[PDB]
């Protein structure tokens, strides 16, 4: 409805689902169309990572060497000397969306198919780590995927503090959902971005009174050098919400 008055004020395609939990009510709009996760997916490939260590496990110090580092190294780059620990590789790539962290968070888990193997595992189908479908996923599939992880029982109470602990110190989305929320409502989000002016943000949203929504927005266009405007994600947010109020 006023969705599609974004699409056309933004010259673009949007992708969204909420669900609201306390309640289940929802709101979708086009919440089956594949849109690339581009790095959103960093949320979930530590959801996994945490399935799979101990809270000891996660300070074994990780060396590494100027050959691990690919395009955006923003934390990364300042260590190749000493070296970085498993948790502070955690926190560098979701809270400043560090490439090369990541990068190295897969390759302890075993990788592009290990992390596939591992999500098919929690009832997720659609998202695909590797019209093309490689790499790419779905509002409905990355609300649903989150929520297992952060609010349900894929993982123990005290990881699954961690993880949102990182989401809510993200620094990389005050210009997206955390600008279509009001003052006094948490967010924890995981922001992505790419070529042909995908801009997302996936997130789960408190609201000081009792339960929290989660919340998928994810766009791109046309046309592969475009560029993106992050208030789309934000405008795209005040509906959803009242939408949902
Ligand atoms: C997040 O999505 C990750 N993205 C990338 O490195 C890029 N593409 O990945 C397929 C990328 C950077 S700009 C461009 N054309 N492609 C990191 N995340 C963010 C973010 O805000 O979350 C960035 C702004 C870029 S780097």
């Amino acid at each position: 409805d006023d969705f599609a008055k974004l699409e056309e004020q933004f010259d673009a395609k949007l992708g969204i689902f909420a669900l609201d939990t306390g309640t289940n009510r929802t709101v979708a709009y086009r919440p089956d169309e594949r849109f690339a996760f581009a790095s959103t997916i960093k949320a979930l490939t530590v959801g996994v990572l945490l399935q799979q260590k101990s809270i000891e496990d996660l300070n074994q110090r990780i060396t590494y060497t100027r050959d691990d580092l690919v395009n955006y190294n923003p934390i990364t780059e300042k260590h190749v000397d000493t070296g970085m620990t498993l948790k502070e590789l955690a926190d560098a790539s979701l809270r400043y969306s560090d490439n090369a962290a990541q990068n190295l968070i897969l390759k302890q888990i075993g990788g592009p198919e290990s992390l596939k193997k591992e999500l098919r595992k929690i009832g997720d189908e659609v998202t695909n780590p590797e019209g093309e479908t490689q790499d790419t996923s779905t509002a409905r599939a990355l609300v649903t995927s989150l929520r297992a992880f952060a609010l349900e029982d894929k993982l123990p109470s005290e990881k699954r503090e961690l993880l949102i602990d990182w989401m809510k110190r993200n620094t990389t989305g005050d210009a997206l959902i955390r600008a279509g929320v009001p003052d006094g409502w948490e967010v924890a989000d995981k922001t992505g971005a790419a070529s042909y002016g995908t801009r997302n943000d996936i997130a789960i949203i408190w609201p000081p009174k009792g339960d929290p929504v989660v919340l998928a927005v994810l766009s791109s266009r046309d046309k592969k050098d475009a560029k993106y405007d992050d208030k789309l994600i934000a405008e795209a947010t005040k509906v959803v919400m009242k939408a949902l109020n």
